[PDB]
């Protein structure tokens, strides 16, 4: 602790380096303490800890370690009983009068501990008079009583009568000013407020404060000024600061936020850096402290959604507009989107409390959220932000099938102008949250979409492979469960069966026509192979002209994603090229006709990634995805262990020898049978037998660790396979029923085809969204409150009070008696 009201006070805060609070003279001591650490408020107390000091440092050693308030302690030199030592931290009238005239200056309170004549001069000085009333006998208790009568003189004599007279009618000149005490943060913020004395003044001083609840009986009143153009500011202020009841309470008390909302006011909040990656985030995107309009925000929010995606600011005509009402018609949409961009999470949450089409909102945010953690405490927020919004979405969910399975089926599907027209289900895949599609209401749209108009539902397999084999005959009966054959046709069910029956078939030509004979000129099985890949590139490049999205320049780009797509492509144009090298004559047709003989290989496994469908074969596949890296990893320990043993044994044996490119296939050989027999002039017949038994005792080794490794991996993968393979039935059943009904062979005229072609309601759902939500939040606080850990408490701290009344109680009841 370190130890003229300017000088004097600059003297003091040099050595310490530290409105006004100062002592005169256990839950209120701790409650002061509590408001004035809050505050920091520097505590003028005097320097002796005997007497009233005692009482305040027993509080003040209670928790003052556990900020370091700065409390002023100013005693007389004389009274320290060492010179030397003379010579609280910071350690004479006058000076705290001008230091509190000084701090009343910038853009005052007293507390009386058990001086009279002091309060008054105070009072009489300085504006403001807030005295904290003092419950303890003495000068405050007579000032006390003076104020509360406002016979007086009769008690004071019989408690000098005459100076305490003249003290209570100087009180009652100031009647009033003198903040009134009674059983005390809320006390004392209010004594602060009325001591300070313009309403908007007022509001920014409880902003400061952050006393929400104090705050609210001091703005609380009627017949206010509140003039016009502070709740503006005010509001402002409070968005930016962290602060949610203040918010609240403007809500709460007649705060516009669509009035509020405009263009400058959201460009000044997003270019504001007074606050806790945007910038990073933005700059890459997109120039220090560069001015940050609604275009580059919508630039990096279509950035971070990704490709073939969409937002209603994030558009060139929304910028040419900014650039030449100006009320955004869902200023919460917006509002949520700031929060979560700049890692706001109450008030997110607070946001999300009251909107409209919350479950897109919520959707949205949780894939915000992944792929700025994939862009970029990061750790941290990926974990708990986006598994908490995905959460919020499913029990939103959950909670609407309960209350209506038919609305919730309606919601889940149908087109938002907001949001780029897309559906709750394309957002829930893009963010790749499994659990929603998991659930039962997702799973049965999805079914029903796969089985089309036909209601079918038992031996669904067979039906469709008999209807496809006996058209004319099935489809008739099969309707029920003409118009009826075309509906059979265009379900997606059909279509895929259709699909594979042709790609079996042409299988068994590709079979036929590389593993017997070659010609001059081609078979016909070799043509209608031909016309198979030529069919497919057309529907590829049909399916990448129908990817408008991004224009021509930026379609290709998005439709790129996917690895299966370009793995096609590539064997395409392998394809090709051993066809045109087959015409060639013979030279070039013995070399070319390899190429096209090894295409084969991707053909047969690109039905891998349509084995995933079925819920019994799926979980193979992605186990074999999964091993795959593991093998990869094993080979290399495999080659570190067997190459040392085999090159060693080489040497050994072949002592003269000549490179001639040819010691690989040497050492690789690894033969059992050839070693077994090498293993059964001493010593060179010992060790080889030695080398031969350690490589013998690898190989075995090697095998169990495979086969452990294995056991392992697939045992981890089927943990989880069930659960995964649910997600891809949405893709699955999204990318046939867009595809024509025609085969690819027979596509060709499909294209043919299509050349030759060329509000009730709303505001129901939003109602019904509006009721499940406040529905969710009032099941949420019952269960809360219903829990026994918080009924164990609540009854704890009721115990005590009762006990205590009624301690207090027995005295009262003696006394009488
Ligand atoms: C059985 C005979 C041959 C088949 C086994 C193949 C060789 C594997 C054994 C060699 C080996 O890795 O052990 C290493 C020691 O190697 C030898 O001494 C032999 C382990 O070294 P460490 O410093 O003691 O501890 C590190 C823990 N990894
Ligand atoms: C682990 C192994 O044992 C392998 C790894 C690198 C291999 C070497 C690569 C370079 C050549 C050049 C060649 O000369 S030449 O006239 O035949 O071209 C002879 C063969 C030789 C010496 C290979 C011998 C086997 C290796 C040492
Ligand atoms: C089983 C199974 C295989 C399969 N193969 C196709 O459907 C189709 C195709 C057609 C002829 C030869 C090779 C492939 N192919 C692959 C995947 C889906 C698709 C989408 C647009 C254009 C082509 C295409 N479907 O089920």
């Amino acid at each position: 602790a370190m130890y003229k009201p300017d000088l004097l006070l600059h003297l003091m805060t040099k050595e310490w380096q530290l409105l006004l609070i100062s002592v005169h003279g256990q839950v209120f001591g701790k409650g002061l303490i509590k408001a004035a650490m809050t505050t920091g408020a520097w505590i003028f107390t005097g320097g002796v800890n005997t007497g009233v000091i005692r009482h305040v440092g027993d509080a003040l050693k209670d928790h003052a370690s556990k900020g370091k308030i700065c409390t002023i302690g100013i005693a007389p030199w004389g009274i320290v009983e060492n010179q030397e030592d003379l010579i609280h931290s910071h350690f004479e009238v006058k000076l705290r009068r001008q230091l509190e005239k000084h701090i009343s200056l910038q853009k005052v309170v007293a507390l009386i501990v058990e001086v009279i004549s002091i309060v008054l001069e105070y009072l009489r000085d300085t504006p403001p008079v807030p005295v904290v009333v003092c419950d303890g006998s003495g000068r405050a208790s007579d000032i006390l009583a003076f104020g509360h009568k406002y016979s007086l003189r009769d008690q004071l004599l019989v408690t000098q009568a005459q100076h305490l007279f003249i003290i209570l009618m100087e009180c009652m000149k100031k009647k009033e000013l003198i903040t009134v005490f009674r059983m005390i943060d809320l006390a004392i913020l209010t004594a602060l407020l009325k001591g300070a004395n313009s309403a908007p003044d007022q509001l920014s001083l409880a902003l400061a404060w952050n006393r929400v609840d104090i705050a609210r009986s001091q703005i609380f009143i009627y017949g206010q000024q509140w003039p016009v153009g502070s709740l503006e500011q005010a509001m402002l202020d409070a968005l930016v600061l962290d602060r949610v009841d203040f918010v609240k309470l403007l809500i709460e008390n007649g705060v516009s936020m669509h009035r509020f909302l405009t263009i400058s006011r959201l460009e000044e909040l997003y270019n504001t850096r007074h606050g806790p990656t945007l910038y990073h985030l933005v700059r890459d995107v997109k120039p220090p402290d560069y001015r940050i309009s609604l275009i580059d925000i919508g630039l990096v929010i279509e950035y971070l959604m990704g490709g073939a995606y969409r937002c209603n600011y994030t558009r060139k005509r929304f910028r040419t507009l900014y650039h030449n009402i100006n009320h955004f018609p869902f200023p919460f949409h917006e509002l949520m989107v700031w929060a979560v961009l700049m890692k706001r999470q109450k008030m997110a949450l607070f946001f999300w409390q009251h909107g409209e089409e919350a479950m897109a909102k919520a959707l949205v945010a949780c894939k915000l959220c992944k792929a700025m953690a994939h862009e970029a405490d990061i750790s941290q927020e990926l974990n708990h932000n986006s598994r908490d919004f995905g959460q919020l979405a499913v029990e939103l969910l959950d909670q609407s099938y309960k209350q209506d399975e038919q609305l919730a089926m309606k919601l889940l599907t149908y087109e938002l102008k907001n949001w780029s027209n897309a559906t709750c289900l394309q957002l829930a895949v893009a963010a790749k949250h499994r659990d929603f599609i998991a659930h039962t209401c997702s799973q049965m749209l999805l079914t029903d979409m796969w089985m089309g108009r036909l209601r079918m539902r038992k031996n669904s397999g067979l039906k469709v492979i008999l209807g496809i084999l006996l058209p004319p005959s099935i489809l008739s009966l099969e309707f029920k469960n003409g118009r009826k054959i075309y509906e059979f046709y265009n379900a997606p069910i059909v279509k895929f069966w259709f699909y594979t029956l042709a790609y079996i078939g042409y299988l068994m030509l590709f079979n036929y026509i590389v593993l017997v004979k070659m010609e001059r000129w081609p078979s016909t099985q070799e043509w209608i192979v031909i016309s198979y890949i030529f069919t497919l590139g057309i529907e590829k490049m049909r399916e990448i002209l129908m990817s408008e999205p991004g224009k021509l320049l930026q379609k290709v780009k998005v439709w790129l994603q996917e690895y299966w797509n370009v793995t096609d492509l590539i064997a395409i144009l392998l394809f090709s090229v051993g066809m045109i090298l087959r015409l060639q004559d013979q030279p070039f047709r013995s070399d070319g006709r390899v190429i096209y003989c090894v295409n084969i290989i991707y053909w047969y496994i690109r039905l891998l990634d349509i084995f995933g469908v079925n819920k019994y074969l799926g979980p193979y596949v992605m186990m074999i995805g999964k091993m795959m890296i593991d093998m990869m990893y094993f080979v290399i320990i495999m080659l570190v262990v067997l190459m040392s043993f085999g090159v060693a044994r080489q040497a050994i044996l072949f002592p003269n020898e000549e490179p001639s490119w040819k010691l690989a296939k040497n050492i690789f050989y690894m033969p059992y049978w050839m070693i077994y027999g090498e293993v059964f002039k001493t010593g060179a017949w010992i060790v080889p037998a030695i080398m031969a038994c350690y490589l013998l005792v690898a190989n075995i080794l090697l095998v169990n660790l495979l086969i452990a490794v294995f056991n392992n991996t697939f045992f981890e993968v089927k943990s989880i396979s069930n659960q995964v393979w649910k997600f891809q039935r949405y893709q699955l059943i999204m990318t046939f029923h867009e595809r024509p009904v025609l085969p690819p062979p027979l596509i060709i005229f499909s294209h043919m085809t299509m050349i030759f072609q060329h509000d009730d309601e709303l505001k129901k759902v939003h109602d019904f969204e509006e009721q499940c939500i406040e529905e969710y939040f009032r099941e949420k606080d019952d269960r809360f409150n219903s829990s026994n850990d918080e009924r164990i408490r609540v009854t704890s701290e009721r115990v005590e009070n009762m006990s205590m009344r009624l301690e207090e109680v027995n005295e009262r009841e003696h006394s009488m008696k």
